């Protein structure tokens, strides 16, 4: 074991691995939607913008989980990152409640994490978890909801302003 | 020859005149846009200030080319600016359109006079081209095909409101 | 085809899809190097922060091939980002080593990009070569052969000062 | 009872004190590491200051326990602070592999306090623990792994450069 090691179980350590890599995942996804909505027969940028911010902030993520892996002891094993289900978003909309999607199965991976580390007795895991994971999920599931309602309740796909009015006044 | 001439072919000073009168051109046909835009029963204000930018940039175009002719040693020779295709240009969304296809068609000169000046192993004209135009051009057909795009989803020219607020939220 | 797309043939257009491809996991060994040097058996920080700003540089690498991509009109296809090699890099001078193999790998890639850019008389895509990518590929070789050689000559890794005081001196 | 006390169990009263007294215990050893790096046949400045510094924390980690028993309407109980095991830290390196070890019992303790608060149902208290005390804990003991790794990398304490070039650069 690393000389700094205490009271982290391996299991913890393989899923802190695992996460690590649904981070690195959706980072990918949210790249693949920004770089859709800055095609020219799509060209909303501020949803293109919208989503490179979420792409560097999964990153974010991604890298404040390895910090976590190596101030434990961990060891961090790194896996292949599986390019994203589609290629082509079709809509603001769709893109909207396909991030919906991602976030909420995000979440519900680090409450299995929190509750890995709750059975351990890893009190400083569930702490971090807490304070720097649940905290942001809940509020991007919250934004993302609010942002397909709006979008739904416009019209959106099919009335043509709607996602241009929301790309300029939600997004811009 | 002129005493600063060197490796500056006959053929390329006559595809830099033609250039020249190109781009002075496309300055007509962008000044004829905004004056469109500017008329009392069109009046979409930003609009004409888009193309009348367009208009004044395309000279500036021009006479960078008028300086590298005398910065090689050749000679300006100047021909007629023929008048624009139309007068009444229809719409936003048909002059953005017109736009799209006119700049393409200066890009297409551009692309003949690169590989005039690499089959006459001319690097200091390739380079020029290459720094200076080729750039810009594809910057400004992406730029007005968004546009196309954007104007197109919204509905215009039927739908009234397109025009109008396509003019206030991306050209204002 | 886009509306925008003018002379960019679709062998140009999956090349740089694959260009992408590389920089994305060139971006990731270097994710895995800087997470090697933050153990707590290596601890080396600012080894650690070098390959981490490598990481994030290669990145914008990649972003900026998407951007060209959507600018040409060619269409985005993301593929799997491979995991590293290794994940123990051994030694600071053993991961210098591998990161001046990887990035002539990439500089490889990119001449080979240039030689069809250049075959297909594509002046835009030649130049955006040139003046982004093979410019800074070349200063990244000279500056990792640089390191390679200092690391050496100090007597690393098996001269127990070597990595520490490199760390300090060039990296810090 | 106080009139303040609700939902606080006399085994959590109890454990606190405890560890108050701990944490004045490894204040008393951090303080005499710090003065023998002050001696004029040691003479490691950067070495003492470091020590004195983890000394005047452990201090105010030890008021913090102090206050939180008073906010929830317990009594402090001051024992004896014993003398550290040692008046001679032989060396720079054996101070720090002496300093993690007690960071790691320091650890444990809180580790068990946050057990006990749990069992009991004292939710304030475990995220006290978690919030002041686990966080901090890691962090440390990450810390001094990293120089112990850098000091046996080195050479120290054999190479008698070791220890000197470690104060002034990663403790300066
Ligand atoms: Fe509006
Ligand atoms: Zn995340
Ligand atoms: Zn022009
Ligand atoms: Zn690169
Ligand atoms: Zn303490």
């Amino acid at each position: 074991p690393s000389q700094v090691r205490q009271n982290y179980h391996q299991d913890a350590e393989a899923a802190i691995n695992r996460q690590i890599n649904l981070e690195l995942y959706a980072s990918y996804v949210y790249l693949s939607m920004s770089c859709y909505f800055d095609r020219d027969d799509v060209a909303l940028k501020n949803f293109a913008k919208y989503f490179l911010h979420q792409s560097h902030e999964e990153r974010e993520h991604a890298e404040k989980l390895m910090k976590l892996q190596n101030q434990r002891g961990g060891r961090i094993f790194l896996q292949d990152i599986k390019k994203p289900d589609r290629d082509d978003w079709e809509s603001g909309l769709n893109a909207m409640e396909c991030a919906l999607h991602l976030e909420k199965s995000v979440n519900q991976s680090l409450l299995e994490l929190h509750k890995l580390a709750t059975d351990k007795n890893d009190p400083h895991l569930c702490d971090f978890i807490e304070t720097y994971y649940l905290s942001e999920q809940v509020k991007s599931i919250k934004e993302l909801g609010d942002h397909v309602t709006n979008l739904r309740k416009m019209g959106a796909p099919e009335a043509g302003m709607a996602e241009y009015l929301f790309d300029k006044h939600t997004l811009g």
